[PDB]
């Protein structure tokens, strides 16, 4: 089997991407944030504290003939940005882009933090990291991908995120029309439960490539590119007037600037992030200070190849017995 679904930016900045997902019988379609940095499929629901729902579409298990309470199971998750959610668990039929999994754990939120409430466009998350990170207790649950894997034509999914435009998540096949040149594959460590890999270096604009190992995670659920302070300082030093602002929470730059590109290495291959992808616009409405899309990972504890990086590539998440990651230009 295979699946193919379009993923759409939630706003004009590509802050996140939503993908329609069918849950239950008859189908209830919710728009979920596919997150390769976590491993829980959770939804706003009829059980979510009413004051914490503001415009989201909810899953109502009592209206699904295939929903079953997973008795005694609870979940609770905290994300890198400080947001969180928790609740109980149902199993139900879940379909993405025509690919159906029966018996998928659907984690129903009883509580969500303010950032979730305030984002009316995101109805929940669909985790695509390794199932070892799944938070369901006392019986850990599998991700949608892990449940689907055996049925897939090939044990892979691909992320093809757009810049200010829709893109695609495919399951079970590699669309050879969706990228240019060849795909370069690189080793993955699953030791921390992430799609963790080592970039071979970077360049700023038209500058020389610096060969240096940068361990990080491919994370579709993180907006920006978070890299070591040395690398980030080298990038922003090429933008007149750019500075790190403790008050704002990272590097800012004059909105009148033209940003240089940023290149990262994948083996001997190179992925180029155009400068425009690094512009996250005014820090507040009407400001002439703009927020940068490359930020320091210092104090996160891990480097994160988030959407800024991933949307410059066609990315293969190869879930074979020995997982790997592939990157192609597009």
């Amino acid at each position: 089997s295979t699946g193919s679904a379009t993923t759409t930016p939630i706003d004009s900045l590509d802050d996140a991407y939503i993908t329609p997902v069918q849950i239950g019988t008859p189908a209830q379609t919710l728009n979920l944030d596919f997150d390769t940095g976590s491993s829980d499929l959770w939804v706003f629901s009829s059980e979510t504290t009413a004051s914490e729902v503001d415009g989201q579409t909810i899953y109502t298990p009592s209206k699904s003939t295939t929903a079953k309470l997973l008795s005694g199971a609870t979940w609770s998750i905290s994300y890198g940005d400080g947001s969180s959610s928790s609740g109980d668990v149902y199993t139900d039929t879940v379909s993405v882009g025509g690919l159906t999994v029966t018996g998928q754990a659907v984690e129903s939120a009883k509580k969500v933090s303010s950032s979730f409430t305030e984002d009316s466009t995101i109805d929940g998350l669909l985790g695509l990291a390794f199932s070892t990170l799944n938070t369901v207790s006392p019986t850990q649950q599998k991700t949608f991908f892990d449940n689907a894997k055996a049925s897939l034509d090939s044990p892979v999914f691909t992320a093809d995120l757009g810049y200010h435009a829709p893109g695609t998540y495919n399951f079970g096949f590699i669309d050879t029309t969706a990228y240019t040149g060849s795909i370069t594959y690189t080793a993955v460590s699953t030791k921390q439960g992430f799609w963790e890999w080592t970039s071979t270096g970077y360049a700023v604009g038209s500058g020389t490539f610096k060969s240096t190992s940068i361990d990080g995670i491919a994370d579709t659920g993180t907006t920006l590119l978070y890299l070591p302070a040395t690398v980030v300082s080298a990038y922003w030093a090429q933008v007149s007037g750019a500075k790190s602002s403790s008050s704002v929470g990272g590097y800012v730059f004059p909105c009148s600037a033209t940003l240089p590109s940023f290149t990262f290495g994948v083996g001997s291959a190179r992925i180029v992030i155009p400068g425009d992808y690094i512009d996250f616009g005014p820090i507040s409405t009407g400001s002439s200070s703009c927020f940068g899309g490359i930020q320091s990972s210092a104090g996160i504890g891990i480097n994160i190849f988030g959407d800024v990086a991933l949307k410059a590539a066609f990315v293969v998440f190869n879930g074979a017995t020995t997982p790997t990651l592939g990157f192609a230009s597009k």
